[PDB]
RNA sequence: GUCCGCAUGCCGUAUCGGGCCUUGGGUUCUAACCUGUUGCGUAGAUUUAUGCAGCGGAC
RNA sequence: AGUGAUAAACCGGACAGUAUCAUGGACCGGUUUUCCCGGUAAUCCGUAUUUGCAAGGUUGGUUUCACU
DNA sequence: TACCACCAAGTTCTACAGATGAGCT
DNA sequence: AGCTCATCTGTAGGCCTGATGGTGGTA
DNA sequence: GGCCATAAGACTTGTATTATCCCTC
DNA sequence: GAGGGATAATACAAGATACTGTTATGGCC
């Protein structure tokens, strides 16, 4: 079984084989289709045919490539590059170049042995796609509305203009979105069982069904509490913004206008807990009880709280 | 003469006036036409004919009281709000630090006996404000731009229709800034011998216009660059202390903003540009040092040449 | 008709800056010497300058020798802390900072400002002082070598051992120099007896107090003497003399440890939730406020007060 | 069969935790005293862990007696930079409840990254490397007190001058114990002879080499002596779009790069050698602290280099 | 009701630090070349939030 | 101490943003420093968006309940 | 009358200065 | 043997840890 | 069944701008 | 003569003041 880090660029990787003996082979490719199937050639030219490859998430230039050698069989991690970081330091590294990181990635996948990739299925892909479009119109949507507060006269009619555009383009995201999500049974049920929670509603849904998944790739909830960035260490913070962010105005509806939230907020406002502390204990809770409804593949049940 | 301090907030104006005597005259009023109207009555109430008044420059929420009170023929200040925030620590070692009272206002007025205010003309106001409604745009086309590159195939619709739609209202506020300039014979002339200095075209003379103005409202161009932040910002002291000097940036950002790839282009593309960018590598100057310095360049000769009434002639320089 | 001037300092020269009624300026710079200092007193004589304000920074002991040659000239002197002409140079929005350029900032500092007159200290105040942060440097060194000892190689600790008999042997003599300053005065030999007094202090705060709280009375509120050692909160501001507030923490500790009036201090705050650190800056405060108090008052501590 | 251990210290008391070739752990608490480390040597050999690799952070003098004991009982130690220890913590999770580093992970530090082994320093180097550090205390001592003299009040400077007396005599007697030290022992002897005969390397700048390289040749190559002084630039580079610039690292002993300051700017001032590489450096846009850091590291470079060529400084060379 | 008095309550995390650890990257390949800004020392200045409470005195 | 179970309890201060303000050090001719008067589209002192904008990654700590 | 231990525990600013080694007097 | 003089914006990381002064208590 | 008010108060890689010149149709 | 592409720069830090929107639900007509 070998090791093989890659360093990833826009334009080019390198690659560094760490072989069972210990030595190492190393060789630059450029980051395209022909590069890549250059790289699986010049593996099985060197009978590597079993190995575990770990390449760091950076940007989108990783991809290709991360899913080329799974399809050639090898085992792929992509490592949150935090770790990779922090590894560096550990083995304490003095530069940081691209053959000194596609290295250091060979011996953090001998030492850590970490989890395997798998390719994300299409639809998930896609829902997960028009989710963050999404909220970048909707960012782009208070920017002009915040401008609305302070304008000159003669600023009003374009920045007016702009929002009844973005308006209707958040609108017909909203459609296609809905869209997919109905074609495919899976994603179709799994939404209504989601929105039967109260405090979440269309706009939720989408979001927490997109970084969920189609399967059940998480083994309890607790995790995916912990994949938000949502359980205290202070909140970590470790995870998602975009998936963190978009449970924050759920957490304040549920806490106030639900049964079951209003319960929640007055055991620990008991307890002397202020306003924001309660909410984020609220969006913890939220992303915890949506999966484990999930799990269940029952509508919400209020007994349970 | 008295000196009165307003400090300002959305809704609510503070006053605090200062008399000769020594003793404080203090209200509250309302940020509205009728607070404005109630403010000029209780001045003119206690026979407040002569002041010095002394705002801060928070935003657009102090624009109408600020005009009402020049209309009203009192001598108004609108200071740079660092201004107010540096006095404080000036008058004392344990002051509250990020609080600028109307009292501390009123001194700052007697003390410094801050240069007047005047309202700007119509025509300034619309073109910098269509200027700067340029600058969103770009800005936000830059951030679609940006997107192109890495986004996924269900995104790109989207981003495409958004781009073309960002184009074509870039394209027409160009149009209204010209026509704006066009109508107007002064701003039509300055306009036309700002373009004429090589690597300054139709984007930044706009921006220059609207920050000069119509009057010529600085009596030396070296007062401009300093206005735009651009002048190097001096460290000395005795024989130990030696800062390495500094693009000062005390000025105003959207002139600063300007000015960058205009200097990038006179240092690459044109002979007085040129013979700036080679003189000062000679002497051992960095590549974006020396377009810092071109920036400044720019600025002072597009006040130069406004002031000298002619076309840009090369000869001088 | 009064003039006001101001002077940046340097080790080696000063640039001077003379702001006249009419609001125009003469500048000039001389040498930081007695020499260059009868130089300046020649030069606005020579002006016809006899009523004048002058400021200055605080610029290590530097300004100090022109301060004095002025005030004996008769000229109204201040010697501002520098922080504030920082502000003051932002508060006017200059842009560049230069001798020349400061010197001019100095003298608006002077007109707008109009701050309070400098009197230079009274010789035996200053001689206090002096032996005063010599016996506290002495002490940094005392416990550096000290706090070696413990994890130090035995090639080493002859060395240490050595130097510790002869820092020993020093902060003793110094002692004795302070016990004999302040036992030739009468007056500081009274309020040094007041001043250990109260339960808390004794022979090395009380010779740090006097070097600070002056000769007379010199504060009008007990507040303003405890800001003067940054212990007034603003968390504690921390803007006074270091050499004042480190005096007070090991008399809070023995005080709130180990005194009646102390312990009762103690338990109040200890009663609202306050932690042992909290406490004890209070008590710092609390002391400052009391030598100021009990001298001023001119008899012995009072409990019953407190 | 190969046992992992890791040791949490602290002055009082110690805190083990064994990792068995099972996966399953070991964990006791003992005295930081001798006692406390024949207790531990007793506790290990009670259960039959013969073969182990221990795992120390090193945090000062406190841990030293215990790493000695471990290492003459016969098994494998390792006294890691503290940093590293932190890192690894941070290596292992995203949300870890603490970021101190105990026990249990100095046993899987050791487990994952097999650290090289130290070694007890000879009695002679410990010596000499005391009397260098204890050297330099006295000098920044002394240099405070003539600071002092500048400013100092007439009724202080009795007190300033009697002092600055004693250090320097003290300083003269510490110099003295130093060259007696080396010249007592044939291979120090040698050694510092060498390094002297490298222009720019003088009395105090040989003995602090001395005192961090010791006896013997424990670097393979002298670009790695400079790295262990912290000389060496850090390159910062990354795809077309991430280039920082190369600074030095500063990541090892203060003490050497404390040292080779004033070396460097007399070699680059005086010395044939320095001028050449000065001159060369400066024909380039190189500014004037540039290099005198470059010529640092040439300087530590060269030291160990000299020694491990065990021949005087040849000219030739450069 | 106002003005004064205060060794008053509310508010408060001192000072100086000390010790130990550190086995680059690239190259024309290890005392060569490209890549390099050490260490962190000294002195001086610092006058209330009387802000709000108490308690006392005078008018 | 491992192993499972967990939509329960304790620990929990989300994000994105918007608008606005800024009158050098000095140099060159007079005076014979500066100031002041006159001049500055020149020379020396400059690392833009007070370092802008875009994308991607993130599988709790514990407490209970079992089982050994 | 002299000696002991134990209480508490993880800001600004304005100016200055040494170091070491090789060559020169 | 003693003196001179060579550079100027600022920016590694970690883990162990303690005295001070004054008082009441003790010898 | 449609509309409105209300609840809280750092890692790994990338990138454009404008104005002038130069080129093709 | 009009329209379009290529291009110049690279370590980062170093002033302030005034402010706003997000979603989902239970209320309303
Ligand atoms: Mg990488
Ligand atoms: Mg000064």
């Amino acid at each position: 079984l070998h090791y093989i880090g890659i360093d990833t660029a826009k334009e080019k990787l390198d690659v560094d084989v760490l072989r069972p003996d210990g030595r190492h082979r190393t060789k630059k490719f450029a980051n395209t289709t022909k590069g890549h199937d250059e790289l699986v050639s010049w593996l099985k030219g060197h009978k590597i045919d079993h190995a575990h490859i770990c390449i760091e998430a950076t940007g989108t230039y990783m991809e290709p490539v991360a899913e080329c050698l799974y399809d050639a069989g090898y085992i792929v991690s992509v490592i949150n590059p935090a770790l990779g970081k922090a590894f560096a330091q550990s083995e304490g590294l003095r530069n940081k170049t691209d053959t000194v990181d596609a290295r250091m990635l060979a011996e953090f996948c001998r030492q850590k042995r970490p989890a395997a990739w798998e390719a994300p299925h299409p639809l998930e892909r896609a829902l997960r796609a028009l989710v963050v479009r999404h909220q970048a119109l909707t960012d782009m949507h208070t920017q002009e509305l915040n401008r609305t507060e302070t304008a000159r006269e003669v600023q009003r009619p374009s920045i007016d203009a702009h929002l009844l555009w973005l308006e209707a383009e958040l609108k017909r995201l909203e459609k296609q979105i809905k869209d997919l999500t109905d074609d495919d049974p899976d994603m179709k049920h799994r939404r209504k069982l989601l929105e039967s929670i109260p405090g979440i509603g269309e706009k939720t849904s989408a979001v927490l069904l997109a970084y969920i998944g189609l399967k059940d790739r998480f083994a309890h909830a607790r995790q995916f509490a912990a994949f938000a960035g949502l359980t205290p260490r202070r909140m970590s913070k470790a995870g998602h913004v975009s998936l963190r962010r978009a449970l924050y105005m759920p957490a304040m509806v549920a806490t106030s206008k639900t049964e079951w939230g209003r319960a929640f907020r007055d055991r620990l406002a008991a307890n002397g807990k202020k306003g924001k502390v309660i909410l984020g204990a609220m969006m913890r809770k939220l992303a915890q009880v949506a999966y484990g409804v999930l799990k269940s593949g029952v509508p919400f049940d209020a007994s349970r709280h």
